[PDB]
């Protein structure tokens, strides 16, 4: 199965103890990540509760990062959304 979120309730993860976004219509929960991050946990804030699929491929992350932000997904945009 796979579970959606709209954007309505993905925004209110933007704080200090829940940062989610969305990186090509997939939504990432970051929380745990934000200080093992190499770019950084600024990044990761300041685009929280939105879409970041054009930053994140802007800085053209590589193929171990890739698969590594596998693990942090927890559903995907609704298609209303989209
Ligand atoms: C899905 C979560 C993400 C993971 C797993 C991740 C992982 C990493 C890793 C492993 C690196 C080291 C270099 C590389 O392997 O490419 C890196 C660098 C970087 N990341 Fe991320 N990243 C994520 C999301 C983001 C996002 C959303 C942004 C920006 C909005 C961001 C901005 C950067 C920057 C600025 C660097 C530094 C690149 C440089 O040294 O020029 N990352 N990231």
């Amino acid at each position: 199965a796979v579970k959606y979120y709209t954007l309505e309730e993905i925004q209110k993860h933007n704080n200090s103890k829940s940062t989610w976004l969305i990186l090509h219509y997939k939504v990432y929960d970051l929380t745990k990540f934000l200080e093992e991050h190499p770019g950084g946990e600024e990044e990761l804030r300041e685009q929280a509760g939105g879409d970041a699929t054009e930053n994140f491929e802007d800085v053209g992350h590589s193929t171990d990062a890739r698969e590594l932000s596998k693990t942090f997904i927890i559903g995907e945009l609704h298609p209303d959304d989209r």
